[PDB]
């Protein structure tokens, strides 16, 4: 398969989420998503077929993974927005009022700005600390798909929001969202990560 941020995966034939960043690990080629969409060794398809496996994650408390893909994985720079891309340029964080956009498969690519950092969510599993907040709406399916600005800066991997009743929170409001990322830095480190740029 060809390796999209936002695209859909399924995790041991169940859960969906969102592809967020091609990345590199020495030879080992990979995504990088969010911890809460897989136990480590499960499987990730896409497109019907097997993919890879996630190779680690940390979740509650952070939520992070990457998933280490077959060499016949086509690891690309890009996210999806529409039918069309938005090429990963580097890495660099933006700051509180940036704008920011976000590609997942439930509710596809969607923009809004940095309202805060430093997030505690309160999930079922337990607290994840440390997330980035912005605006932008986003629904259930989108976990793990990329946040990246326009020009090209990939900063984080969705983890959570204030979804609504009808799984999204696209329905109120721009003012009364939180939408939570999982910031790319600490992920690329911590796994020894090299994000695919262009």
């Amino acid at each position: 398969a060809n390796i999209v941020g936002g695209i859909e995966y399924s995790i041991n034939n169940a859960s969906l989420c969102s592809v967020g960043f091609s990345v590199t690990r020495g030879a080992t080629k990979g995504f990088v998503t969010a911890g809460h969409c897989g136990t480590v060794n499960a499987t990730a398809r896409i497109g019907g077929a097997v993919v890879g496996t996630f190779a680690a994650r940390v979740f509650p408390g952070n939520d992070r993974a990457w998933v280490s893909l077959t060499s016949a994985q086509t690891l690309l720079p890009r996210v999806a927005n529409g039918s069309s891309f938005v090429t990963v340029r580097g890495s660099t964080e933006a700051a509180v009022g940036a704008a920011v956009c976000r590609s997942g498969r439930t509710t596809g690519y969607q923009c809004g700005t940095i309202t805060a950092k430093n997030v505690t969510a309160n999930y079922a599993e337990g607290a994840v600390r440390g997330l980035t907040q912005g605006n932008a709406c986003m629904g259930r399916g989108d976990s793990g798909g990329s946040w990246i600005t326009s020009a090209g800066q990939a900063q984080g991997v969705m983890s959570g929001g204030n979804v609504q009743s009808n799984g999204n929170n696209c329905g109120i409001p721009a003012s009364q969202r939180s939408s939570l990322f999982e910031r790319l830095q600490p992920i690329l480190s911590q796994y020894g990560l090299s994000l695919v740029t262009g």
